[PDB]
């Protein structure tokens, strides 16, 4: 049997601001030959993304998204892990990370490993007012949209079809990095 086309693919979701991003980075400094795609590098221009009854920009949708440059992404990767070591296993990893991942379909198969930080309403909001997003939060757009959003998510991911394990996103970045460490190293 042939090396070189086994892949090792974690995801890692939850709400907006509960350390997703940090987590991936810290995962990937430990672990050999990993990447990170980050799903917020596929955002949509703000020109392009759609506004609602009550004036809010609609970015926390798969449509303010484009997934199919991200999958594009993942084919590249896929094709870069294949060259990634020589031939004489040691199966190549692959983080994605993003708020929106585990309702999009056509990944419900890519999972080997997947994640979901949380973290209550009141230290979500309050996490998100220290942050500068561009374009900027309007007033009231936690409330009006971002967190309506996060819920309608959270209902979508009732139905899912594999394993998720869900984490306490008000712990310290070391804690969450070496509670998920210690689960994957069992997992490869
Ligand atoms: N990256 C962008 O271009 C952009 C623009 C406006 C809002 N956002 C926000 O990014 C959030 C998702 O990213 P984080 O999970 O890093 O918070 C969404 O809740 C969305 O409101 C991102
Ligand atoms: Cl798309």
């Amino acid at each position: 049997v042939p090396r070189g086309s086994k892949t090792f693919i974690i995801g890692i979701s939850g709400v907006t601001n509960s350390g997703k991003t940090t987590l991936a980075k810290n995962l990937q400094k430990h672990l050999p030959n990993c990447s990170v795609i980050s799903q917020d590098d596929f955002f949509k221009p703000e020109s392009e993304i759609e506004t609602d009854k009550n004036g809010f920009l609609q970015y926390d949708v798969l449509e303010a998204l484009n997934m199919e440059k991200m999958m594009s992404a993942i084919s590249c990767w896929m094709e870069s892990a294949r060259h990634s070591v020589v031939s004489t296993e040691e199966i190549p990893i692959l983080i994605i990370e993003g708020f929106l991942l585990f309702n999009y379909k056509p990944l419900d198969t890519i999972w080997n490993r997947s994640y979901f930080l949380t973290i209550p309403y009141e230290e979500c909001k309050r996490r998100r007012s220290t942050r500068v997003y561009q374009p900027p939060d309007s007033p009231g757009y936690f409330d009006g949209h971002v967190w309506p959003m996060y819920l309608k998510y959270r209902q979508e991911m009732q139905d899912i079809t594999w394993e998720v394990v869900y984490l306490d996103g008000t712990k310290s970045e070391e804690d969450l990095f070496l509670q998920v460490y210690e689960d994957l190293i069992q997992e490869l």
